[PDB]
DNA sequence: GGGTATTCGCCGCGTACCTCTCCTAGCCCGCAAGTATCCTATTCCTTGCAGCGGT
């Protein structure tokens, strides 16, 4: 349970699962700036849930967080905008599976 | 002893993800269910002993 690629050292303590993330296909879309890219609308609402909660209870839709995660689970149609809201300058991290340089993430 | 060759055994061999299936063997003892058998009655006949009129 130490040795080889199955043990901890390797397996668990090296590289671990990290929550906050997600997974998907890649397409062209070449009317982007350099620095950005697209994301789309289910993927960020789902890493991003914590912060919506944050934005809902900060502006009083939800005086609570059972409310407020009901809200976000059926989207009433305020909680694009504060998605938006949400988004203007969190960066994101791009990764590929087999990253071999310091450019591959 | 000692420098050398030959053999034996251990160590190692890419990352990330998706789909599916399967995961101990054998004995044993209580136990439910189903059954064949054994005791239980009825009808006929021929005895063995106790009451009982009769004188």
């Amino acid at each position: 349970m130490i040795k080889g690629k199955q043990g901890r050292f390797r397996q668990n303590l090296l590289g671990k699962r990290v929550d906050y993330s997600g997974r998907s296909v890649i397409t062209v879309g070449p009317y982007l700036r350099l620095h950005q890219c697209g994301l789309p609308k289910k993927m960020a609402l789902e890493l991003f849930k914590p912060f919506i909660y944050g934005k809902l209870e900060l502006r009083g839709l939800a005086t609570t967080i059972k409310a407020a995660k009901k809200m976000v689970e059926r989207e009433e149609a305020v909680v694009w905008d504060i998605l938006d809201e949400v988004i203007r300058e969190h960066p994101v991290l791009l990764n590929r599976a087999p990253t071999l340089h310091r450019l591959g993430i």
